């Protein structure tokens, strides 16, 4: 796997962002995580939804460098969103959210699970500390 630069266009929510990738505006969906929904009516504004978005937003807006890291499988989901591990100044946003109890490790679709254990460990740590989602 390798990191590729991307430029923030707009953070949509905690796990979905619009990035300029290879001079192309693209919506990216954070691999292996699920931040609470703030959009979809069928889900409603979920607890920590807002917090997860602010977090991603903040992390990404304050970053000097944004990098996208595709996994070994599909790079896009059925919605056409790029599936990556996104890094803000070398910090994986996916993990950052999980570690904070702002996302749960979800949608682990092999073989796009390269950092699953990593994220799982951070999630365990967040549950362990009863952070946000786990509080
Ligand atoms: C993270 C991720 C989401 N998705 C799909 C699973 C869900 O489809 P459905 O929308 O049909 O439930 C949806 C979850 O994304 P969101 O959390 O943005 O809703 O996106 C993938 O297909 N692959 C992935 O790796
Ligand atoms: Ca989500």
């Amino acid at each position: 796997l390798h990191k590729e630069p991307a430029t923030l266009i707009k953070a949509i929510d905690g796990d979905t962002v619009k990035l300029m990738y290879k001079g192309q505006p693209m919506t990216f969906r954070l691999l292996l995580v699920d931040t609470p929904e703030t959009k979809h009516p069928k889900k409603g504004v979920e607890k920590y939804g807002p917090e997860a978005s602010a977090f991603t937003k903040k992390m990404k807006e304050n970053a000097k460098k944004i990098e996208v890291e595709f996994d070994k499988g599909q790079r896009t989901d059925k919605y056409g969103r790029g599936l990556a591990y996104i890094y803000a100044d070398g910090k994986m946003v996916n993990e950052a959210l999980v570690r904070q109890g702002l996302a749960k490790v979800a949608y682990v679709y092999k073989p796009n699970n390269t950092h699953e254990q990593h994220l799982r460990k951070s999630e365990a740590q967040a549950k362990k500390e009863k952070l946000n989602i786990w509080s």
